[PDB]
């Protein structure tokens, strides 16, 4: 089974071709993870997945989503992470974590508490920051403070403070989040960026920050753990074809600049949209930024059915199979794809004290 | 769906009829459990089902099956279950445990390991304790010493010793392992005992042990918390019509001890049987118990099947369903049984982080 070959990027090796993406879990305090984290992330790289990115972790506190998001803006945040790394890699897997800036999306409501914005009189709220003071519309509606150039410079820092922080915690492997509507996201997006300073009105400009962030990061995170990132290469917004091809030249620019994996994804800069939801809808457009910009990646979106992880893979569209709400469902989903795949001896995907009794 | 409508007994209330039986990890070391337990039983738990039982702990040092066995044998121990505990309620269900004594059945390699008792060369083994002075056989050889009424009387003290620092360390719900051929079943059948004194030769000299060991227990466990026992009521040894008949009798005087619940299993007192092994096959031997000694029962054996635990628990044949190892290939098969059983806000078997993205 391809889905349950190794795989060697820099100096890491994971056991399988199954990673756990980012998956925001809205149960932090003040940024500090805590027991739900500890047993929710052990418990997944437990069940056999080669690699296990933590959710976005935010670089600043304006940068969470919301009140429940992570933080790593802090020596306090980091140390609270030691013990999900030490877990994570105690059970054979590999621990990632992407570090997050929720730029005009941030200051919202956690999905089952409303998912919106939060508004101007509930105390728990704060104002955001984008590029460009331009709201997203919708349940986001609050319009965000454009940056200054000490935003900007600040921000980069954050992110290497951030990248700093992961890698003391242990951390074997980075992911900067440059998708989903997010902060970085929106830098790249004509749809949000109206700026008209060396950060804006080009692509070279609007390529600036995610690129002069990717530089700064390359610094001090080391050059034998790969170093990657999350973009939205479209947005189904009916400027797909210039979009994507400004997007894989800027994972061609990316590559240049040390990355090792790109995580394709879609943009959510703006909600107005026609994305074409499906399984494994993602597939041909990650093989084409794969090949075009000859840079390993992954993807998600339906890949928990174990047929369509493993023809991704054949038909070499993906390097990494991203499976989410599948192990949000069975934190054992490793173990589940290697019984359907017919591996040998699935049973023990799973540590002894299970895989015994499952053969 | 009768599987998800809660059951009261004493003072506690279960959120559904799923429980999670007694599992040995066979990953303690001196006892002491450790991350291995915290995160194995926290997912269960989150998992949605309503009582988690934790698996077989050793009374004293020699009554631990295996090495990896856990213990509840000093009060460091029982300081060790607190998280555990603490965990599984966090995660709105109850925490139950087995206390346990594995008799001639002790001192025997992890089941990955051999599965057989230790080498006389192997300096990880002890003497074993029994009724009598005779050897299980087959991979257990290892001859016993037989107790004496002092060794008796200090092994039911272990056990009161134990129900007091479950008592203390959180648990609400306590369950006596009298089952599986461990040192509870070997006083009870003939097969093992051959005591010529107060403890042997009829059968309320054979039922003695186990019901001065709840008696024993009943004193220091609190009267609003379930009080519970496993109990093997036949062996397939060809014996049994009169031996499930002398069970169901033994079960009508634990009633009448106290006695709140009953856990239906087999005996394994010996390797000479022939056991039908299928699917639900304990069904109407627990019936049968529950309807002639009139107490509340759960059993095991085959439930992971959805259908199978609905339908035992429609017939009246089970108050409650044990699912062993379907939770450890999928620690949140509560959510599973859910869906499949078509129950309303299914996802919401499980925490929020999860059951949002799930419906
Ligand atoms: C609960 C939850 C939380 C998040 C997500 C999703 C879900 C379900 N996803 C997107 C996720 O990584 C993945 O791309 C999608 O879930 C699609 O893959 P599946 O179809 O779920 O396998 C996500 N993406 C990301 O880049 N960072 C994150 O922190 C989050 N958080
Ligand atoms: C890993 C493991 C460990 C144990 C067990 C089984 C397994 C698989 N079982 C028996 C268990 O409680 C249950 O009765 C069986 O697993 C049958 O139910 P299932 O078919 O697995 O749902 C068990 N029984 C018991 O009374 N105390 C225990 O500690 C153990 N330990
Ligand atoms: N931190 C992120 O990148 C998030 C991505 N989301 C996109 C998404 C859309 C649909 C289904 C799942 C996730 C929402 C949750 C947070
Ligand atoms: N502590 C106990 O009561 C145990 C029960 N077992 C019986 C069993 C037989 C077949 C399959 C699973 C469990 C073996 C493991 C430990
Ligand atoms: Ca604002």
């Amino acid at each position: 089974s391809a889905l349950f070959e190794p795989y060697t990027l820099k100096d890491v090796t994971l056991r399988n071709r199954i990673a756990i993406p980012p998956m925001c879990q809205y149960m932090a305090e003040d940024g500090l993870i805590n027991d739900w984290h500890q047993v929710h992330y052990a418990s997944m790289a437990r069940g056999g997945a080669g690699l296990l990115v933590v959710e976005a972790t935010a670089v600043a506190p304006e940068g969470r989503i919301t009140p429940g998001c992570a933080g790593i803006w802090s020596d306090a945040h980091a140390q609270a992470f030691v013990p999900v790394v030490q877990a994570i890699k105690a059970a054979g897997s590999v621990p990632g974590i992407q570090i997050a800036h929720a730029g005009r999306k941030a200051s919202a409501n956690r999905p089952w508490e409303g998912d919106d914005h939060i508004g101007a009189d509930d105390a728990r709220g704060w104002e955001t920051i984008a590029p460009s003071a331009i709201a997203f519309g919708a349940h986001l509606p609050n319009v965000p403070r454009a940056m200054t150039l000490d935003d900007i410079a600040r921000v980069k820092q954050d992110f290497v403070d951030a990248a700093r922080r992961a890698r003391d915690a242990g951390f074997e492997w980075i992911e900067l989040h440059f998708a989903h509507g997010y902060l970085g996201q929106s830098f790249f997006s004509e749809h949000s960026n109206k700026r008209t300073d060396a950060y804006g009105g080009s692509f070279d400009n609007r390529s600036r920050f995610l690129l002069e962030t990717l530089a700064a990061v390359r610094e001090v995170w080391p050059e034998n753990l790969p170093l990657t990132a999350r973009f939205g290469v479209l947005e189904y917004d009916g400027r797909d074809e210039q979009t994507l091809e400004e997007s894989i030249e800027l994972a061609r620019r990316f590559k240049a600049g040390g990355l090792d994996l790109l995580s394709v994804s879609v943009g959510f800069t703006i909600p107005e949209t026609n994305i074409p939801w499906g399984p494994a809808f993602m597939g041909p457009i990650a093989e084409r930024v794969r090949r075009e910009a000859k840079l390993p990646v992954t993807s998600a979106w339906g890949f928990g059915t174990p047929q369509l992880a493993e023809a991704a893979l054949q038909a070499n569209q993906l390097d990494l199979v991203s499976v989410g709400r599948a192990h949000l469902a069975d934190p054992h989903w490793a173990y589940f794809a290697a019984k359907e795949l017919g591996v040998e001896k699935a049973s023990w995907t799973l540590p002894a004290p299970y895989a015994h009794w499952l053969e």
